[PDB]
């Protein structure tokens, strides 16, 4: 501990470089302790994340290696970037902790989502989401678990995605707590395509309008009921694309016509008494009717969503058509000891 010092932050021991001062707690759970700090060397505020038990198991180590490699290789304004990475331990043998240093954002989408919406801020947040998701897809990264807690925003309304989800897997399976934003093809295990992340964007948008989670529930069974009660029972063609065992339960459910999108998202939930606000309520509802579609064969793509009148007002080829990032590796299994060495070399060679 020459260039390092210790400090207790939010019931967690932070052994960080002497350049990071005035550490303040900001977040924790379901895996990872985060705090805010001032970088003396850069004269800027940062966010420092201490990884929670990265070598407890192979899933933690695979997810830690994946996140560290992707945060380094990706360089997009709508995806959180890695400013610095360090370990207070001097050797591979002693190595046990990883500290990721990133730009400090003002709030999480979980609180911004609760704000009284204006079409300007709302369309801008969704535009940035679609931009970041487009950039991940270009590199073959299908998130599959996009949620408000995985997204951070700044005072100027600029947005960044924190996570990469299941990333480069193949796929549609997570074993760990918030499943309200997962696409039906993921829930029912049908296989996914790139527009699987569009359902999650639809869920988040619907929530910005309603100020209530669209599809809540104790479990998937309860969650699927909330989907069919509101959007209606899917077409026989979709239920045909299900394998016989889950198909049996889905087809045995009571048939629902589903509430129309005017009834799901009435004008009451939208800014009123202006011609511009009237126009914008129907455009927002129309985009929801294209994103919140059970059948992924009929759901809108990221590219077409960016082309929608509600979003296209922000379209900038410099932000949207940016070059995809290129590249042990990201679908091969290793022992926990082997992930530790892969993780140690990433922290050291940066
Ligand atoms: C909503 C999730 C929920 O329960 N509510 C919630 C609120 C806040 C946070 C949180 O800690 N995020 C947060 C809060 C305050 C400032 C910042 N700024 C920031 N800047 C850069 C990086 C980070 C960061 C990185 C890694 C992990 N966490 C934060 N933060 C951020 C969490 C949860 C549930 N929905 C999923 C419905």
């Amino acid at each position: 501990d020459n260039q390092f010092y210790s400090v207790e932050v939010g019931d967690s021991t932070f052994t960080v470089l002497k350049r990071y001062q005035n550490l303040k707690p900001i977040g924790s759970g379901a895996q990872g302790i985060v705090c805010a700090a001032y970088d003396a060397v850069l004269d800027r505020n940062v966010a420092i994340k201490k990884l929670s038990r990265p070598f407890q198991n192979q899933t933690h180590a695979k997810r830690a290696y994946r996140e560290l490699v992707l945060m380094k290789c990706v360089n997009h304004k709508n995806i959180i970037s890695l400013l610095n990475v360090f370990t207070p331990q001097k050797t591979l043998e002693e190595f046990q902790d990883v500290y990721l240093v990133m730009e400090l954002m003002d709030a999480n989408l979980c609180q911004v989502i609760q704000m009284e919406l204006d079409h300007e801020r709302m369309s801008y947040l969704l535009y940035q989401m679609l931009c970041g998701i487009k950039h991940l897809h270009s590199a073959g990264i299908i998130h599959r678990d996009l949620k408000p807690s995985n997204i951070v925003v700044k005072s100027d309304c600029t947005l960044k995605i924190l996570d990469f989800g299941l990333a480069r897997t193949a796929g549609t399976s997570f074993m760990m707590v918030t499943r309200y934003y997962r696409a039906p093809e993921v829930i029912l295990g049908m296989g996914y395509k790139e527009n699987v992340d569009i359902w999650s964007v639809g869920c988040i948008m619907g929530e910005m309008v309603r100020h209530k989670i669209l599809f809540p529930g104790r479990d998937y069974i309860d969650q699927w009921n909330k989907v069919i009660e509101q959007l209606g029972t899917p077409c026989p063609e979709f239920m045909k694309k299900l394998q016989p065992t889950v198909r049996n339960y889905v087809e045995n459910r009571p048939k629902y016509a589903g509430l129309t999108f005017p009834k799901l998202f009435p004008d009451s939930l939208f800014p009123a008494d202006s011609e511009h606000n009237k126009l914008k309520a129907s455009q927002a509802r129309d985009l929801l009717s294209k994103m919140l579609v059970i059948d992924p064969a009929k759901r809108i793509s990221v590219d077409d969503a960016l082309q929608h009148p509600y979003i296209n007002v922000w379209y900038d080829p410099a932000e949207v058509e940016a070059p995809p990032p290129q590249i042990q590796l990201d679908e091969r299994e290793h022992t926990i000891e082997e992930w530790k060495e892969l993780i140690y070399k990433e922290v050291m060679n940066s």
